């Protein structure tokens, strides 16, 4: 499968909540990761607030999911040691908590190393950068920064330097990595990233990567952008790692201003369609712009965010349907499938 193509890992995110998608009881999941991927991600039940059950740790569900991992060909990519949104905070990850920085060392002291040896690499920190798009609390941009709870307990963007420096101390071989979406695109984003990851590297934190999560269009951003955003990030070190950690392509592009090039009906790409083709084309391209731009000895992984098209958090999206992923509803490979096979074989 995918994962023979190449000799950096091939990883897909695995949903483990119930429904369809869950990979304990889908037997025809399980045995396409096992045929196609060498990694996982967990898509959900590693984040935050997962760690614990009450008001104490527990991993019972987040180590099933990575014993299963074990037994069935895969390594494991932790997501994620620190991310803002409120759904998955932990209760003690509150303006109202006076020992705030203690509970913010106990969580990443405790579980980096509960998962040592077990978990290959980990977002150690995911999505400080400032997005508008994604500011539903209208607190705005701190120099391109995230104003979330752990930048307004800390004063400013030193729990990232924390979360590394723990995570380092308390698990020395996982690769430690820093990820974030629409820094692709080559604009205002990209440029905060570069001033972020520079930051820790003059502050000598043990950052070993960066994640591009690569949520794109179609046709957006342009495959030049995306790669001399990957180039801009490969420069400010000799062996700063790359990951593709979140790859999913959508047919449709809303913010287009034209309406007239939405695909508004599910049957329309059900069996054929103009961008079932370019998806295979934009996959394709992609893959290629990270093998010709990051150095073999620091490609540290593509995933692609989920298994099948209705697992996918995109599969509707503004109201509209989508097919994100390399596989369809009945689970077989789609042309985006030939894309990614027809890169990573040159
Ligand atoms: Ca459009």
């Amino acid at each position: 499968g995918l994962a023979s193509l190449a000799d950096f890992p091939i990883g897909v995110a695995v949903a483990a909540s119930g429904g369809n998608a869950d990979i304990f009881t889908s037997s025809a999941r399980q045995n396409i990761v096992r045929a196609e991927f060498n990694q996982i991600t967990a898509e959900n039940i590693m984040k935050m607030s997962y760690m614990y059950s009450g008001s104490n740790f527990s991993f019972t569900n987040s180590d099933r999911l990575v014993s299963w991992a074990a037994q069935n060909g895969q390594t494991v990519h932790g997501h994620a040691l620190v991310w803002h949104p409120s759904y998955q905070l932990p209760n003690w990850a509150s303006d109202s908590n006076a020992n705030f920085r203690q509970d913010f060392a106990r969580h990443i002291d405790t579980v980096a190393a509960h998962f040592a040896g077990q978990v290959k690499s980990w977002d150690v920190v995911n999505e400080a950068l400032f997005d508008s798009a994604d500011d539903p609390d209208g607190r705005g941009s701190a120099n391109g920064y995230r104003q979330s709870v752990f930048y307004r307990q800390f004063g400013g963007p030193e729990y990232i330097d924390e979360a590394f420096r723990r995570a380092r101390a308390a698990d020395p071989t996982a690769e430690l990595y820093y990820n974030d979406f629409n820094t692709e695109e080559n604009g205002a984003k990209t440029t905060a990233l570069v001033n972020l990851v520079q930051r820790l590297l003059n502050n000598g934190v043990p950052i070993d990567g960066v994640g591009f999560q690569m949520h794109v269009m179609n046709d957006y951003p342009s495959i030049a952008n995306i790669r001399q955003a990957m180039q801009k990030i490969v420069a400010l070190s000799p062996t700063l790692k790359i990951k593709i950690t979140e790859l999913d392509v959508r047919l449709n592009n809303p913010y287009d201003g034209n309406s007239s090039n939405n695909y508004t009906n599910r049957n329309d790409c059900a069996v054929s369609c103009a961008g079932l083709d370019r998806q295979k084309a934009r996959y394709k391209e992609i893959v290629q712009a990270y093998l010709e731009v990051v150095p073999p000895g620091r490609r540290g992984g593509i995933t692609v965010w989920g298994i099948a098209d209705p697992d996918s958090w995109l599969y509707t999206h503004q109201n509209l349907p989508d097919w994100p992923l390399l596989f369809n509803d009945n689970l077989q490979p789609k042309p985006a499938y030939q894309g990614v096979v027809e890169a990573l074989s040159g």
